């Protein structure tokens, strides 16, 4: 069928303290209302529309996404108000359901259960009994007939005992929409949504009233502790599902997911890891304590030691990084190859069984296969930037500066404290020899 | 007296979606099963059969245990049929008790209680009441007397209420468990092992029942999620055990031990600790944020900084290691010394009040007592390995470079940027010397 | 008005096997006593007065505080008995409020509402009604007035029903407090600071009780388990104040702050950050994961 | 405990004394004049504290009605034992085979020997000593005062 939805975003997020939208604010890492946008999308929503008040700009700006309807609104006067700014943008024969931008973890079943029980000619409405309901709005049904919303304000002792309220979430056709809207009344000084359910019951349709399955579906933000409170329960679902689907995780308390994990096989990723961006691993794949990884590849069974960060990496199967490593985009290890601790590696490829074992820097580097690049490595590739390379069975004696441009032919060997300005020839020795010299019983200050 | 037992083990983990067999898998850093089998030990368990269907070779070869009694079975066709298999290796003078592979948090008392209630020539049965009874086997009592299990399948709505559940662990003399046994239908296909209450209770024998202290004590892992979770309780115990023994740890919750921790008085363990293997910790030890230990012994009163990796290293007393320090096997300080941040250490003992703190790789060294090691200092110690030596009071400049095999004698000093080939001699200087080279008015790229 | 205070810390914090005084045992970084005194301060305290027995040099060492009144004591032979000997130190127009060294979340509301219901010429009391008062001293009321404190040990069965219990923190006015106090037996063998209840309502003074808002307010230190879990308890309650005065924590319950963080606008910090001493951070600054700060400023 | 000297906490214990005991005789007269007048009277309630005194153990059994030991201060209290009374009786006479046609109106004041398949109609009173016969009929509203009926 046909199906649109409509973002309420325009309030001020005055507890937040914030110089940034509320519904920018990043839940996993991404903007509250893009977890809204994503859910519409996958509702097949035809179009979306945005209304904001204050913030456009740099709404519109931070959101690129330039598929989207937006709707500007005078200063935040009705929340009916803002509904009818977006009502001559509902076509008649089109669906439009109502969701909020600071209500990021409404799942689409909940959406895809409001939008079958809409009773034609009229609304599906999204509910949820309370614990404590004590300042919301009630639903007031007659012989369990939705017949219109209570705010908590206006609500008679014997009312406030009704568990069941309002989430603000729900659909109706376009054209029935159209109509209910611009007959309401501002007589708080404001138009209540509220009203359009009695405004309907009123020329005798039906609203019907479907649960979320989860509290936290229709839990808004208007704080930082509630949205933390929601980055917590959105992570351990995340968690759970990848537990579920054969990722061991050591502790899913303390893993974040900030993006998307494609995985293979008896992968196991131990407490405090952080995955960002996309990040695929292969089979039987390791990774150690505290490791962030940002928008990387790692190949089947290699093992990521503690404390490792990596972003924009590339490691093909059999590698080992780590502990206290570093690799930056454009780090690569090929099969086999090791990079140890206190270690950075940036647009450097390190090949087959390649070693770079501590205190090193590889940057704009191409290393072949078999090399030992010995304890505090440096290529001195900045005066742009220029390219070192190195051969097969190469080694590179400890605490080497590598100048580049500069080329180390296959087999060549390169003494410890080594400067090396000028190329080198295919098993050729290359030491940088001085002489010690030596005073006899120097008194040590 | 004489008491045996049985681990059941034979299954298909699908749901583990794992090319591990499902009873390897490891909680805190070892096998579900071995859990279960260090438990079997405990109660004195003369001998134990493990029944498995398939992953039966790398089952034996990943549990080396030569002490273990093995038992084949065709292909999962009856947990009965899988009791049956080891029915013909229970002594008739022996107790018989019944575990799950799967089952890792089983405490010894509540197994050494079911072997106590165990009515002669009879069952002892393990049982727990559940909130949700929901999906397991009814325990059906007439007058509170246990008579046989239900499975919740064919379960009359009546016996649904029924809250107790079989754990499926239980004892049994072994003469009359081969008895029970071998007097069972097939008429799902397969062969139940519940039946033998009913078939107990038949010939006039009385099987009563204990309660683990714990639910957890009989979960079963049949996914990682569980296996998490299982985890986690296991991780709890273990910290709030340490707490009560008088090691302070700063969050309990994020706290791990995958082994033996021996401890002496007023230890303080900061967050987010690792602990493997056997760790022995002195009197008034201090280890910060993010540490991991493996397989080290601590002196009284060392501090070990945040981000700090050591493992089968060994510190005296007094020491003094991190932040960002890598121990590896056979790093070793001595009385007060001193590691600092970007230093690894590597089969090297740091004598007495000795210094290393910063950017160092040391392997293979035998450093005495007073020596300061400058930032940047590398043992240049491969080429098998070589030794580097160093004694008493030596200063060793920064950023050099010693090339072993190579001794450097007592009051020693050891100019900045020096490579050193040849051997130092007792209070001698030695400086690496060459003539730095000016160029004026360089223009800089 | 006028009014000081009375911290006990006297007893052997045996099952912390510790060579270090109980008390002295940090919170936050900070010795559990620190927070009484602190809180002590807060409420206008005139004076501090600290009874202790064994640890005696460490503990005035280790806490310099030049400001305080240290009380001395022969072996903890009776927490009546400990407060004897701090009785000659009040001064009879300053009420006297009692605090444990171990019990060290209390709130000044809570307090600063203990000081409110004292009734003139009487006791002001603290108390909370417990889940499971399985083992402590019942709050025996007589049309719900307050009479007298029944040890756990000596009750009728239909005693032990009686869920509120005694939290040890009271008030009174210094000069009848002098009265009541030494009016008492050692016929345990010890002396009960319990019996000033019964021996108040005796000379027909009224005792009045507010509760404290959190149960952990009243929670005593005996071991470290129990320590842990009130530095989770502080930490959830700064991190949550953070939350809501406009810092964003990534994951509040791996974040802890051991002193003074000042704080602008738009701060985040992600998962595993610990502050130490005073920090001070400017608008949108950024802290990743695993950082450690301590004294800093950070523009 | 009296209900006067009671705790709160105590006031919440349902069970209750009657008033009726037993002991030894010999004891008995012991833990009696061990007792003092400091409402001025004697309590006797107190031979129980002061029979846990000299370390003996006190039992309790329960009466099965509560009407057992209902006790009769005024005429209204009376009135209700004797419905009471007379609902037991009336029972206790169909239960062995005598028609009441209104058991709640119909009253036993003695005793009343009866053979078989018997009938008695509303608002029969019977005093005395009544003996019937088999298969006797009482109209309503008689009254029988030791009479043998054949």
């Amino acid at each position: 069928s046909s199906m649109s939805v409509v973002i309420l975003a325009a309030g001020k997020g005055t507890r937040m303290y914030s110089d940034l939208p509320k519904v920018l604010h990043p839940l996993a890492g991404k903007p509250m209302v893009q977890h809204v946008i994503d859910a519409a999308m996958k509702l097949g929503a035809q179009h979306v529309h945005l209304v904001y008040g204050h913030g456009g700009e740099l709404l519109k700006k931070t959101l690129a996404d330039p598929s989207l309807n937006w709707v500007l609104q005078a200063e935040q006067l009705g929340t009916g108000h803002a509904m009818q700014q977006a009502a001559p943008h509902f076509a008649d024969d089109e669906d439009i359901l109502m969701l909020y931008g600071d209500v990021p973890l409404i799942s689409v079943d909940t959406l895809q259960r409001l939008l079958a029980a809409k009773p034609e000619g009229g609304i599906g409405l999204l509910t949820v009994k309370l614990d404590n309901p004590s300042g919301y709005g009630r639903i007031v049904r007659e012989n369990g007939d939705v017949v219109g919303i209570v705010e908590h304000k206006d609500a008679s002792d014997a009312q406030r005992e009704i568990n069941e309220i309002n989430t603000g979430i729900l659909v109706a056709n376009g054209r029935d929409l159209k109509r209910w809207l611009s007959l309401l009344d501002n007589n708080q000084g404001e138009f209540y949504i509220t009203d359009i359910i009695a405004l309907a019951h009123a020329d005798g349709k039906k609203i019907a009233t479907v649960h979320p399955t989860r509290l936290s579906e229709v839990e808004g933000v208007n704080n930082r502790l509630q949205l933390s409170a929601l980055e917590r329960v959105f992570q351990t679902e995340q968690a759970e599902k990848l537990l579920l689907a054969g990722v061991m995780l050591l502790d899913p308390s303390r893993f974040d997911l900030r993006g998307e994990l494609t995985h293979g096989r008896d992968i196991t990723i131990d407490t405090n890891v952080i995955i960002e961006g996309h990040v695929i691993l292969g089979d039987r794949v390791r990774i150690g304590t505290g490791c962030v990884l940002k928008n990387c590849v790692i190949g089947d069974d290699s093992e990521i030691s503690p404390y490792t960060v990596l972003e924009d990496a590339r490691l093909d199967a059999n590698c080992t990084v780590g502990p206290f490593a570093r690799l930056r985009p454009g780090a690569e290890l090929a099969e086999g190859a090791h990079v140890g601790n206190f270690v950075e590696i940036k647009k450097a490829r390190l090949g087959k069984g390649s070693k770079a074992g501590h205190l090193s820097y590889l940057g704009d580097a191409e290393i072949g296969a078999g090399v030992n690049i010995g304890a505090g490595t440096i290529t001195c590739n900045y005066d742009n930037k220029f390219k070192t390379i190195i051969g097969d069975d190469v080694f590179v004696g400890s605490d080497t500066q590598l100048v580049a441009p500069v080329t180390v032919a296959n087999g060549a060997t390169i003494g410890a404290g080594t400067t090396v300005t000028r190329d080198v020839a295919e098993n050729e020795l290359v030491i940088s020899r001085v002489k010690q010299v030596h005073i006899q019983g120097w008194k040590r200050p």
